[PDB]
């Protein structure tokens, strides 16, 4: 027995806060958390405890430490079938990664509608508020490989597999409401431009290079989603604190055949929250797995990610009532014109057991719809429908990818398809064709109907010639980028300017920078001027005379486009660094932990070494990490209790902890003699907004700190941080 | 609903004779035939009756007759996901065929030992006479593709997968006791030589071409298995009427660690029986699926193929007591020297449900042994051990081929292997490595022991230098071919001569023919002279002075090497053609069917058209096939009952039916006026051996016929038919 | 060394009648028969005479008769990279066969127009009678596997790859002027019905079984091509003596933008000729390679297959 | 075989030898080399046994393993000297 006698190798199978215990496969951490999909996977789940180690053929292995050789210092023998089986499997472990969205993190959960939607769709999973649908959700970046970092600047994917009683419905969306391009024919062009450049395969996980901004400067249709990527939307704090969008206009079809246009939305119950660029970039180095880890640990703690599904609904007769084309995926539908109507709630409440088998092998595809839904002529969606089926033939090894366990429907499936690589289902049907008499034509077609009916496309009218031709209605590129820009707060606008500025400074060919700035001048001249000055570029008289695009149906601002104009952050599930010393004032720590617990805010106790320190009252404090091992990047706020402050007052890592937190706009609280640290962050004796201070951590101290946390970051501090060397 | 009103489209779930009803998947035909392996496949079996037709994602299909198009005479739309899924799966149905043995037919069954063998092997499946082991068996040819013909002249494969309680054991044998080559390094050379030639990919299923006999003439080690292939061994009547052999010397290991050398044997309880060449070749045209069909119908009839497993056992100390090397796979062990000791019986009693899923994807490999068995230094076996693992990576699409349902062990299997294409098992082990503490080192190694122990190789001595060198003890090539030749009956010797002569006549380069005849002169000069005469080659004086090779340990013959020298026929499961007329004597037919039923012999009612005829007593007789639809090639004997013989007496197909049956040495029985057909085959008034005749089909009539059938063929007829125009 | 002294191992590099000499790879039988496509393949052609036997990495092999073992009667060693490379390549020789038309025989040649067709099409390979276009043609059956027999009753495929100056044009036709079904959505149903039945994978190369005629009886659109299949059209004497059809109506587009509907035809210069059924069936047994052999030997004899 | 899609990975340009290579190996996925050898096996007479084995020698010779001594029993055992 190699496990420690005290059983400390095994995490408790109950919810525990981040860092308290080692993480674990979901079936071991939360065995009582069940749903119909999780239950259906039991046939393929493999145990381990009390089993003998065997080959894949079931032969018990006596010595898993040695190859078979002629003498114990001799050559290895070809007849060692145990060695060759073990190494052969190792040698073939890897499969192709996803062409895009290769980096991602996934969890199990369930969805429930608030009310029956039978009046607008016959989709069974939306038919009854008591009907629970299991889901599997994968969040992702777009550009980088499966081994790339989480907190990059990028669009994020938000893919949901609904295992409904009438088939699998995949809602395959992103965290912004539009995409970069209009027609799917250009997807390889755009993706090649953003991906690592082909001669040297640089840069990973970044749009900050020549070919991306070359394409952008020549394809102004990209400018709307570029604006979103350059905002703090491109660097979310957590998959739990971003929105999701289906982007395309789809259709809802009801039992009477009536079609309603719909765009899909996910709204996070934890609110919207993002990092700042310097923090996000440094965090890809200090913890490239930050979002994967934060998602997994939130679920292990009971901080289940929750999202509200919502519909923007447009009747068929309103198709042409907007300044933009509903079928153009570079255009958003402003919520001020078409509100998001709440539909239901999705809870993610259990992690996978095996990342590769469940996450890496999962296959989502927006062509997977169910009766009650349909497509539109959106020309980006139209080409998507080809790609997601085609790409699985190489990525997952052939056409039986629906038999990979995570991908299997939980409802029945029967047809006349046969064979293919790794075929699992053994069909007993005498017939493999229809029409047939020898099996009385089973399985049989089903007419469409109000429930449990066959799928039939909505019979929309098609008229025109066969043409490769962009719709003229799509030929407008600046008004929605302007609407987004003018919907942001002044500090969000600064971060957008600084996003463009940072990225264009990495473009080696200066004329590309100049051409992008010219595009910006067609959107908004305050933005263009601010970027140009960071690039040493002077706008011309003609550029300063470019007429701005008009409002979007009278809108200059839509409040739903800003992350922060109306703060909506829940503090539950956030985390606070507590900087210890070797004789902490226990009365301070008591008040701190009392208040954090009451708000569901987690804490990590940090010090200059691991092990334990003893407080002034004799309490033994276990150390979660060192100052350098868990940097301020990984937390939302910092608190310094009183005690033997001299122990850490001269510690360079402790002082830098506060300076980095200060620079990144995080709330900081200093008790007692810890107020001496104000000098390090250049805070005057009188204090300033965003720095909590008092003689001791009391009731009022922690209310002030948690109020700051509710507002996410201290935006008023921005004018001071450029003088801070951090 | 498209089935006939009378519900007659479905075969009965009961044993029925060949051709009576449509064949069916094994689960429908015999649902009460069960074993542990068949039962374990129920997780992946799919039904069909009373289910809706769906996509692979579970969406019900309304119209499986049409593509989605813009207008009913317009272009097909990319958004038709139902069409594209269906065509995508069709487009990727095929997987690589096996490099060799691509043509094969398989069935389920079970094995049982007669008595515990624990005195000589600790293998669990041989430890207890009440231990039932499920098997899956695949028979095959070698050279031809998966769509080539069954009754070619070739070696046959005989592979048995044992699903034992201590792991999968694959016994991967052929139907002759030796192979063509000594060292696995030459296998691609030999296989390329026998396969279709690389410029034009001709000929399929035939060794009768230049490159095969080129290789043979230059590699005399091949001559022994060539002898077997040129005998009637190369054209079996049925997979049920041939022997099986493991070929290699293996080892049995008992609980005290003693090693016994062993060669494995399968003896057919239906006896040994082969076709003749003209019949076998024409049958590849009239029914290329004859062996596959015959096996399937025998099982549906309850004529379960049975085979006795036997062991040739040689003590370790007798390794060098023979004239030949025990580890040389071109040498057989004469049963006159080492008898085959009976071990157990295998019964094949159920067909698969889906050929592709169960047959095409099954993976056998002789490196799949279990504790109680081990290898030897046989250099052909040694290289086999590398091949069977390697080849599955492309054939079955990755390293998880053991998770394909037919390949799965029924015993537990757990290890630290992970991922790979189409990974099915979802591991919950916190550890994917050992030694580990975090899962207390589970799954754990098992020390070797008398039962349920871990695998450990027999610690045989290895001594010598690293050399690419053939053992000198392998360098004798003619003694065993000569022993085989001398052990055959005179008519079997004639058929060997005719095999060589026919094949070498299809060799275009005459010098190759001459070099092969020269090799034959080193085996036996009678054989060489007879083949040379058929090729217009005259032996030289030097060739006529070649000394014959020595006897094999004093043996002048070994009758176990002949198909027919020692009678072992068994008529159960054979088939007789009954040639009908439009008013058959019901008394003849009554006595015929009665007598066949008492011996388990089946009958096929044939006529000049399909439909029905009525006997003289009003019995309506359904017709199974026409004379040309089911030629005499497909049956073991022919009976012509009395009645309105004028109806068929001038029918050309009926007359040729008897001429073909006569040429191929099959018993024929003629009742009453059917004796007019004696004129067609030139039988004398007084009769001849092999022709049954009487005033009526009485009981003595049928006893003579069934006695002939038990002798398989009428060998005394050969000189008569050597001049038959048929 | 191993060749006979009289040189009779090697066929003459000039036309010879069927059976007179061993058949050979085309570059060795007819080294002076060229076209632009055949020449463009010289970069990947590999010789053999006077070269050393090597691994795929270029290492010369001294002993290609034996595995490396510990003693000449010992176990084979894992370090034998020459053995493992040779067996690995053999172990992975096969690729998936075509879903349909898996059985097929092919040759090189060229195409030339009789006159300019600029009035009705701007296709460059039809622009004038001096446009020489290399082709590669594959004839096939439909139902059987790659190792099935040639002279089955079946439809035949007739596929031509034109290597034109403005891109590849594949004319993928059959030897009858229609197909069995109207809408591609039904293709897996029809093909599954004619193919070997899924429980036992019987019969090979034959429509003569229940599921095919079940489908036919329930889908009368199939009856026209069934009539052709049941006629002697279904058992051609040679790929040289059958017609070819593109089946579909396509379009020709000229330089002025005018569209003309077109159906494509191949007419055999050797005339139309078919077997009779008893002969065709027995011949699948006596020589399952008859059509492949006959095509190859015709070309080696100089009886070049020609089609208008 | 999985990473590069089959046994012809030596035909991918960067992997190709710059020296000659000839043997009797055939087919495999994405096979680039078109072999004109009448034979795909050795020993053969129909191509006078080309390409031919080469004896080991001081230069341009065939590969032959060093004939080091092997002595022991077939064991799965670590050498004590490694401990
Ligand atoms: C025609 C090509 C094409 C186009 C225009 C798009 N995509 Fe895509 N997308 C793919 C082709 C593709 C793909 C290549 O099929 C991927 C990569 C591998 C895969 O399974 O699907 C994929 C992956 C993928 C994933 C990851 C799913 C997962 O976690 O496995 C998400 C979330 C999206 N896409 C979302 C979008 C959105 C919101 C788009 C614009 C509205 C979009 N894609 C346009
Ligand atoms: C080193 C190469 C090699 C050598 C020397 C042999 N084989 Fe083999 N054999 C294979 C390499 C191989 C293979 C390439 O691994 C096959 C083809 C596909 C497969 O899965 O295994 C195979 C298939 C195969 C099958 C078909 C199994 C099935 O039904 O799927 C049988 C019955 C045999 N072999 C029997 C033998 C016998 C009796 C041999 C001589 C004693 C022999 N093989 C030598
Ligand atoms: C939608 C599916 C589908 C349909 C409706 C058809 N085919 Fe097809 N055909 C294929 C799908 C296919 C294929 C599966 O794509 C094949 C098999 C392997 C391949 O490369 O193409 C093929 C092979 C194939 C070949 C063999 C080409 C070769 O030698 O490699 C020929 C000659 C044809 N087809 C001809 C036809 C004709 C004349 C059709 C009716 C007008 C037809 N096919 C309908």
């Amino acid at each position: 027995s190699l496990a420690p006698e005290d059983g400390s190798h095994r995490p408790a199978a109950e919810p525990t806060p981040p860092g308290a215990q080692p993480t674990a496969p979901g079936s071991l951490k939360a065995p009582d958390t069940r749903n119909e999909k999780l239950n259906s996977l039991e046939d393929v789940r493999k145990g381990s405890e009390n089993y003998a180690l065997t080959t894949n053929q079931g032969v018990r292995i006596a010595d898993d430490q040695n190859s078979l050789r002629a003498g114990n210092r001799g050559p290895t023998l070809l007849e060692d079938f145990i060695l060759r089986e073990k190494i052969t499997h190792f040698d073939h472990e890897r499969i192709p990664e996803r062409i895009v969205h290769a980096r991602g993190s996934a969890a199990h959960g369930y969805f429930q509608p608030y009310k029956s939607l039978s009046d607008i769709t016959k989709a069974d999973f939306l038919s009854d508020p008591n009907k629970i649908t299991p889901v599997f959700v994968r969040f992702s970046t777009v550009q980088g490989g499966a081994g790339s970092a989480d907190t990059v600047r990028d669009i994020r994917g938000f893919a949901t597999k609904f295992y409904t009683e009438e088939g699998i419905f995949d809602l395959v969306g992103n965290n912004t409401p539009i995409f970069f391009i209009q027609d799917a024919h250009k997807f390889p062009d755009f993706v090649h431009a953003v991906k690592p450049e082909p001669h040297w395969a640089i840069p990973q996980g970044q749009s900050a290079h020549d070919t991306f901004w070359d394409y952008v400067s020549l394809q102004p249709e990209t400018l709307h989603n570029v604006m979103w990527a350059m905002s703090d939307r491109g660097i979310p704090r957590s998959y739990r604190t971003m929105e999701g969008f289906g982007i395309h206009t789809f259709r809802l079809i009801n039992a009477e055949g009536k079609a309603t246009f719909v765009r899909f939305h996910w709204k996070p119950l934890a609110g919207k929250a993002s990092l700042v660029w310097d923090e996000a970039q440094k965090l890809t180095g200090r913890d490239p797995d930050f979002h994967r880890r934060e998602l997994w640990e939130a679920i292990e703690a009971g901080d289940f990610p929750e999202y509200e599904l919502g519909f923007q609904l447009i009747p068929e007769e309103d198709e042409f009532k907007f300044d933009f084309d509903l079928l153009d995926p570079t255009k958003l539908i402003p919520e001020e014109l078409v509100p998001v109507q709440r539909v239901g709630k999705m809870v993610l409440n259990r992690n996978p057991d095996n990342f590769f088998a469940e996450n890496e092998q999962a296959a989502f595809h927006p062509g997977h719809i169910v009766p009650g839904l349909d497509f539109t002529n959106d020309p980006l969606l139209q080409g998507r429908l080809f790609s997601y089926t085609d790409t699985q033939i190489s990525r997952l090894g052939g056409p039986n990818f629906h038999e990979i366990p995570i991908n299997r429907p939980t409802c029945p499936y029967h047809n006349f398809q046969r064979d293919g690589m790794h075929r699992m289902g053994i069909d007993t049907n005498p017939a493999n064709y229809e029409p047939n008499s020898i099996n009385d034509n089973w399985p049989r077609e089903t007419p469409p109907g109000p429930k449990r009916g066959g799928f039939e496309s909505y019979q929309e009218r098609v008229e025109g010639n066969k043409v490769r031709e962009r719709s003229p209605s799509f030929g407008e590129y600046y008004s929605h980028p302007r609407l987004f820009w003018l919907s942001q707060t002044p500090f969000e606008q600064r971060h957008i300017v600084d996003g463009f500025s940072f990225e264009l400074s990495k473009v080696v060919r200066p004329y590309i920078r100049e051409r992008v700035v010219d595009q910006l001048a067609h959107i908004d001249l305050t933005l263009a001027q601010a970027v140009a000055k960071n690039l040493g570029i002077e706008l011309t008289d003609d550029q300063l005379n470019i007429t701005p695009p008009p409002d979007v149906n009278g809108l200059k601002k839509d409040p739903s486009l800003s992350l922060y104009a109306i703060p909506d952050g829940d503090v539950k599930g956030r985390v606070v660094a507590i900087l210890l010393n070797d004789e902490v004032r226990s009365a301070d720590l008591l008040a701190i932990l009392k208040a954090l617990k009451a708000k569901g805010v987690h804490a990590k106790l940090l010090y200059s070494r691991m092990g334990e320190v003893t407080a002034d009252d004799g309490t033994v404090l276990p150390i979660a990490a060192t100052f350098a091992g868990a940097p301020s990047l990984t937390v939302d706020a910092v608190i310094v209790p009183c005690g033997n402050i001299a122990d850490i007052a001269d510690n360079g890592d402790a002082n830098y902890y506060l300076m980095e937190a200060y620079k990144h706009l995080k709330p900081i609280a200093l008790a007692g003699d810890a107020r001496k640290f104000k000098a390090t962050i250049k805070i005057a004796d009188q204090g300033e907004e965003g720095i909590v201070e008092a003689d001791s951590a009391d009731g009022s101290f922690m209310d002030e700190l948690l109020t700051l946390m509710a507002a996410h970051r201290v935006w008023s501090r921005i004018p001071k941080i450029d003088k801070i060397p951090a």
